[PDB]
């Protein structure tokens, strides 16, 4: 929409108040002109027709409970845009400042959030398993990270390359959570998952087996459910990323941690320079070793820790 850039105020899903970039033309629209070619948030109105209507508001105030999921989708898209720009010098998901579009209120009682190849889509959850999915910055950054992958490595969403594609999104969603720095951790979706239970989540990176996911290659899932286990087998790579960052001893193999910033640098470089559509786990290991070598040199602690972490999860 053509009009002027303004600043609105509203409340997110978890009741936190925040400023949002809007655009004024008769109404105030959730259209942020300050980042690339814009961030646009739409109302799907409990239907599944996409994108729906660009979110319009009469007074630039977004405090109705109906407003909350749009507030968070809009604001966290902006945090993720800044993470990639300031940390990786990447401008939007295509690297050319493509518009980031998101729809909330998708369908009824929909317990999921996804990138559909063109935009982000969030369900409201059923109030029991999930509250509105855009309330979790790690969920927002997870799904936007799939857009990043699609424009770079283009890892096919099946078997091993698929589990890599899932792991990358868990890794960068966690790193965005740490970057924004509000109660960060190594679990996925804790903020929006089961309002009745403390400390649970969808998945754990520090301990995948907590929720039934393999933490070692010898335990990979080899059936056909979940596109050959893209959500299950991601646990092996998640645990490797956790060990590279934090360090630890895992099945008797010791790893010196190098911190989150270097983990991000190494995996961002592997993603954008070395992985291809069909990459398997062992090729992920080579790409990450070559990444660490370009960045830190072949004799470095960083390279040594990458090899140790992949050793610990059984990936040679
Ligand atoms: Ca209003
Ligand atoms: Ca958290
Ligand atoms: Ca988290
Ligand atoms: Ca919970
Ligand atoms: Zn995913």
């Amino acid at each position: 929409i053509t009009g002027t850039s303004t600043v609105g105020v509203g409340r997110g899903v978890l009741g936190d108040q925040k400023n949002i970039n809007t655009t004024y033309s008769t109404y105030y629209y959730l259209q942020d002109n300050t980042r690339g070619d814009g961030i646009f948030t739409y109302d799907a109105k409990y239907r599944t027709t996409l994108p729906g209507s660009l979110w319009a508001d009469a007074d630039n105030q977004f405090f109705a409970s109906y407003d909350a999921p749009a507030v968070d989708a809009h604001y966290y898209a902006g945090v993720t845009y800044d993470y990639y720009k300031n940390v990786h010098n990447r401008l939007s998901y295509d690297g050319n400042n493509a518009a980031i579009r998101s729809s909330v209120h998708y369908s009824q009682g929909y317990n999921n959030a996804f990138w559909n190849g063109s935009e982000m889509v969030y369900g409201d959850g059923d109030g029991q398993t999930f509250i509105p999915l855009s309330g979790g910055i790690d969920v927002v950054a997870h799904e936007l990270t799939h857009a990043v992958t699609d424009y770079t490595a283009g890892l096919i969403y099946q078997n091993e390359s698929g589990a890599i594609n899932e792991a990358i999104s868990d890794i960068f969603g966690t790193l965005v959570e740490f970057y924004a720095n509000k109660n960060p951790d190594w679990e996925i979706g804790e903020d929006v998952y089961t309002p009745g239970i403390s400390g649970d989540s969808l998945r754990s990176m520090s301990d995948p087996a907590k929720y039934g996911d393999p933490d070692h290659y010898s335990k990979r899932y080899t059936g056909t459910q979940d596109n050959g286990g893209v959500h299950i087998n991601s646990g092996i790579i998640n645990k490797a990323a956790y060990l590279i960052s934090q360090g630890g001893t895992h099945y008797g193999v010791s790893v010196v941690g190098i911190g989150r910033d270097k983990l991000g640098k190494i995996f961002y470089r592997a993603l954008t320079q070395y992985l291809t559509p069909t990459s398997n786990f062992s090729q992920l290991r080579a790409a990450a070793v070559q990444s660490a070598t370009d960045l830190y040199g072949s004799t470095s602690q960083e390279v040594a820790s990458v090899k140790q972490a992949f050793d610990a999860v059984g990936v040679k």
